[PDB]
């Protein structure tokens, strides 16, 4: 089984997948973000960030009034499943998350900085 994903946000305000497969039998989970492009962070920054779908828009609504001083998350959300740091081009970072936080249940991943760039996660 494969317990990782290696996903990309460009220039362009995309990510280049909007579904990521979580194999079933994984204990453990890592997302490998990186940035191809030229747009520092500061124009064009991305993260990778986790919630259940149901609660996307709570944490985009919290975030948003939190702002650029907290990369648009609320601290310690307690519906962020996980989140990577805010990136630009050239630059990656990776977050690993415990399969055991995932049940049900629809997941979906977003950028905080941009809360158009979204896509699924689901354990198959
Ligand atoms: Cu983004």
């Amino acid at each position: 089984a494969e317990c990782s994903v290696d996903i990309q946000g460009n220039d362009q305000m995309q990510f280049n997948t909007n579904a990521i497969t979580v194999d079933k039998s994984c204990k453990q989970f890592t997302v490998n973000l990186s940035h191809p492009g030229n747009l520092p962070k500061n124009v064009m920054g991305h993260n990778w960030v986790l919630s259940t779908a149901a609660d996307m828009q709570g944490v985009v609504t919290d975030g948003m009034a939190s702002g650029l001083d907290k990369d648009y998350l609320k601290p310690d959300d307690s519906r962020v499943i996980a989140h990577t740091k805010l990136i630009g081009s050239g630059e990656k970072d990776s977050v690993t998350f415990d399969v055991s936080k995932l049940k049900g249940e629809q997941y979906m991943f977003f950028c905080a900085a941009h809360a158009a760039m979204k896509g699924t996660l689901t354990l198959k």
